[PDB]
RNA sequence: GGCGUUGCCGGUCGGCAACGCC
RNA sequence: GGCGUUGCCGGUCGGCAACGCC
RNA sequence: GGCGUUGCCGGUGGCAACGCC
């Protein structure tokens, strides 16, 4: 139940994702492991589809050449707030590196 | 047809992205910058390859998002109202009215009284 | 108390002078000079019953020149209506945990009259 | 207004009587209060023909109050014997840049004099 | 995080920053 | 490197450090 | 006026809630 509410939470939030007060390691990690969550930072963490599409769409855009921030929040209309910590871990796992997919 | 084939996977990801406040008929029809039933052409070929799920005359939501939907929907369940299911996907009867029409349609959710019931089919 | 004794009196008093609006506290006088609190204290009440010093606080003592010409600079601030302590602090160049002590000392010999958190000034 | 002209006056003399021994130079006063140099050479006279302000050199004036304290630490620390001008900056905590000008300007009124690198008190 | 000391700020019993310690 | 401005230092016409320019 | 919390913004401070003083 408890593990289904807070997955729920995050696919239902998407692209802007609660942070682990705003929730409030035992259960996240958990769902971690199973699939269902990615950790982005210390801070929140993203329901993998959400993730998914979310990649695609940063894809989509670097398509037509580099991209900066304010670019990325557009395409995923959300915020510098949640957009910064996203697009650094796509530089961390190499999806990118302004930005380009790599 | 390069120009054109490039129309359908722009649509997809359109409502892909739209999620569960999909863009409506007459909305999109300007965004892309189309005649009326003629982009009909366009979002019914995906209607019936299965891209886009029709739930009204006036919206479609993308395969996925009506999967998701479904999944949180599927949670929510005993009973729940309709603000009970607006609140669970934090949405509003604009579009949750909608979705919770088709999906008394395909049997998935029921209404057993002022309320419905996920179907565990 | 001989001749360095009357020297002390000196470097004391420039202590004071020199601090002047600043001045320091019996403490930074007792470690600065290696005195003995009773001998300090008594050293202090000299300089101020021979109209060198003028006692604000247990705290703070302020030479009698620094306290006068603190009192004009008041009087002028005073000038254009009552002020607050932060107006008294940016008047003087100095700081509220120096400032504070001075303005209620002003209210108790009755120069200033605090009416709310700001001050008038009645005296001359 | 006349009582405008009065104020600032009793702001001019509040910058001598606030900086002390580290006074604004001409120029520095000109810029704060926004005058041209005729006007403000022309209230410095004033001031120092109403006894507030002396003229210690060309760029420095000193509030009268402030000239006669530093006359008073010197006079203290010349005491025990001739002083150098770097004991002088230590005794008033000020700095060479406005030690120096304060000395040349009281061995002018022979209030001290210099033989060598030092000085006493006459 | 906690405690303390100091400084500056805002009238005043707080806020900010050193430093000490747990 | 060169020139320059400023500040502190050393009696004074130089040392140190910002800063500006070349 | 001091300060703090939060949101948006621009890649790293700006505007604006709310709050304490």
């Amino acid at each position: 139940k408890l593990l289904k509410d807070l997955e729920d939470k995050y696919r239902v939030s998407r692209w802007q994702p609660p942070s682990f007060k705003e929730v409030a390691e035992e259960l996240l990690h958990y769902l971690v492991r199973e699939g269902v969550l990615v950790k982005i930072n210390d801070e929140f963490y993203w329901h993998r589809q959400a993730l998914g599409e979310a990649r695609e769409v940063i894809k989509n855009l670097a398509s037509t050449g580099p991209f900066g921030l304010a670019e990325a929040r557009d395409a995923l209309g959300s915020s510098r707030k949640y957009v910064l910590p996203l697009l650094e871990y796509l530089d961390q796992v190499k999806f990118t590196r302004k930005r380009v997919v790599v």
